[PDB]
This record gives C-alpha cells, structure tokens and sequence, in this order.
C-alpha cells in the first residue's frame, strides 16, 4: 500500500541550535531507510506561522534529502501546533501538490509538546499521527502524557522520542 508521510517540525524559538539540527537529521535518516519505496515524502515546518519546505512532487523530483532540506531556515517563533496541524490537514494532502488519493496519510509530529494555541484537530482525524518528542525532557512514559492529544489512538502506540523513535518500527517493514 502506498504512504504519503508529512513531516510536521517544531521551528519555535523554544528550540535550541543544536536541537533543531537533531530534527533536520532525523527527517533525513528517516527519509534514506524508506528510499526507493512506496513512500512519499513532504515536509512542513511550524512556529507562528506555517511552510511547506517541500512537498510530495518536489521528492519525487529531487528526492535527496540533503537537496530537499537545504533551504529550511529556523523560524523562531511561537508554538502553534494545532494550528500546524490543522495546516497539514487542508493545505498539504492535495493531489495538486503530488498526493496520491489511495495513499495512507501519515503524519510525523516532532515538537517538544509545549503549544502556544488551542483547538480541535478533527479535520486531521483521518490522518496516522505519530508523535516525537524531543529534548531530554520525555525520558520516561509518565510525562509522555502531554504529547497524547496530538497521537493517534491508542496514544501509547503512537508517542515516542527522538533519540529511538520506537513508535515508528512498523513503518520500516
Ligand atoms: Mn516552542
């Protein structure tokens, strides 16, 4: 079956240099053990304000992630992540930008779990979110909790961190 997988990445000011980077080459790590696959790749970066950095025809296109992530610059800003994810929901899954209508949608959240606004996410219910915590903050399942809301159900299943990233092993099968 095919996979349109967007990549949703905490740009806020909230992140440090260092961190930021981890996320970049995690999105590339993830991108090279899916090559040459049914997947598709997009990728959008959050703070106040929402950007396609690439989208699904640009990775069929380019498909190296180096070249796909070399324009991304560190927003900065505010945490606006229901507001990022309602963004993904509406303006990225479209056949105009590459989606395929059959494909699974799937979104990959990377964010420290801390939001600056509030909302519903039901326009992304239809959406796999799978969530990934960064920092060194979500070293134990207990305060995993905070990261829940923006999961797929069950929560449990769907929430893990940067460093392993377990939650996402059936993705590579
Ligand atoms: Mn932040």
């Amino acid at each position: 079956g095919n996979v349109d997988l967007v990549f949703l990445f905490d740009g806020s000011m909230s992140l440090q240099p260092d961190e930021f980077q981890k996320i970049l080459d995690f999105m590339k790590d993830v991108m090279k053990k899916l090559s040459n696959t049914s997947y598709q790749f997009a990728a959008v970066q959050f703070s106040t304000s929402y950007k396609t950095e690439f989208d699904f025809s640009d990775y069929v296109k380019r498909k190296d992630p180096d070249a796909l992530l070399k324009h991304v610059k560190h927003m900065l800003l505010l945490t606006n992540t229901f507001g990022a994810i309602n963004y993904v929901a509406t303006e990225v899954f479209r056949e105009e930008l590459g989606a395929r209508p059959d494909a699974t949608k799937v979104l990959i959240i990377i964010t420290d779990g801390e939001a600056t606004d509030s909302g519903n996410i039901d326009a992304a219910k239809d959406i796999i979110r799978y969530i990934i915590g960064i920092g060194k903050h979500f070293q134990t399942k207990e305060s995993q909790e905070t990261l829940h809301k923006f999961a797929s159900k069950p929560a449990s299943e769907f929430v893990c961190i940067l460093d392993t990233f377990e939650c996402l092993k059936d993705l590579f099968t």
